């Protein structure tokens, strides 16, 4: 089997992605935020603390035919942002552009933080990253592709993320007309539960190549490029009157600015982040200060090659025996 599914940005600056998902029988469609830095499939339902639902889609389970309350099973994640959520679980049907699973575990949301209250644009996430990040107790769940994989074609799925414009997650097969030249695969590290890899070095701009090791993750659920503080410094260096604000909590550069690229290496090949998916707009309504993206992941633990890298190209999650990822430029 396959599937394929258009995958929008929530909002002019590309800060979040969101791909349609049927959920139960009859299907309920909500509109979740796939993210292969975390492992549970969670929504807003009609368990959610109403106070906490402002414009989202809920799913509702007692309307569904095919869901199943999964005894005594809760939930609670905490993301790198800050932003959490917790709730109960039901089993059910699970469909993404044309590919189901039965048996899906689907997490209901009692409680969720403000970041998500306030996007009424995301109804919940579904997590692509390993199964053993998962967060059901007392019996840890798999994901929707590890569900998935056994019946897929190829045990694979691709991130096909769009600047400022759609894009698509294909499951079970590579789109070979999705992408130019060929594609690199490179090591994968399960160890963090993450699709971490090492990066074989970086280029500012039109200048020379720097051979260095940056290990990080591969994570369609974080916004920005964040990379360490000697990286990130020898970029923002090349813009006139960028600095790092610790008042806005990153570095930001003049509007007027024409930002340079920057290339990241796979292997021996090379992807390219032109200068313009590193603009994340005014700090503040009429600001002429602009946050960047790419930043510093001093303090974070880790490199985290989000959305700002990974829109850059075609990006193939191998979930073979033992994984692998792929980068192509596109």
């Amino acid at each position: 089997s396959t599937g394929s599914a258009t995958t929008t940005p929530i909002d002019s600056l590309d800060d979040a992605y969101i791909t349609p998902v049927q959920i139960g029988t009859p299907a309920q469609t909500l509109n979740l935020d796939f993210d292969t830095g975390s492992s549970d499939l969670w929504v807003f339902s009609s368990e959610t603390t109403a106070s906490e639902v402002d414009g989202q889609t809920i799913y509702t389970p007692s309307k569904s035919t095919t869901a199943k309350l999964l005894s005594g099973a809760t939930w609670s994640i905490s993301y790198g942002d800050g932003s959490s959520s917790s709730g109960d679980v039901y089993t059910d049907t699970v469909s993404v552009g044309g590919l189901t699973v039965t048996g899906q575990a689907v997490e209901s949301a009692k409680k969720v933080s403000s970041s998500f209250t306030e996007d009424s644009t995301i109804d919940g996430l579904l997590g692509l990253a390993f199964s053993t990040l998962n967060t059901v107790s007392p019996t840890q769940q798999k994901t929707f592709f590890d569900n998935a994989k056994a019946s897929l074609d190829s045990p694979v799925f691709t991130a096909d993320l769009g600047y400022h414009a759609p894009g698509t997650y294909n499951f079970g097969f590579i789109d070979t007309t999705a992408y130019t030249g060929s594609i690199t695969y490179t090591a994968v590290s399960t160890k963090q539960g993450f699709w971490e890899w090492t990066s074989t070095g970086y280029a500012v701009g039109s200048g020379t190549f720097k051979s260095t090791s940056i290990d990080g993750i591969a994570d369609t659920g974080t916004t920005l490029l964040y990379l360490p503080a000697t990286v990130v410094s020898a970029y923002w260096a090349q813009v006139s009157g960028a600095k790092s604000s610790s008042s806005v909590g990153g570095y930001v550069f003049p509007c007027s600015a024409t930002l340079p690229s920057f290339t990241f290496g796979v292997g021996s090949a090379r992807i390219v982040i032109p200068g313009d998916y590193i603009d994340f707009g005014p700090i503040s309504t009429g600001s002429s200060s602009c946050f960047g993206g790419i930043q510093s992941s001093a303090g974070i633990g880790i490199n985290i090659f989000g959305d700002v890298a990974l829109k850059a190209a075609f990006v193939v999650f191998n979930g073979a025996t033992t994984p692998t990822l792929g980068f192509a430029s596109k």
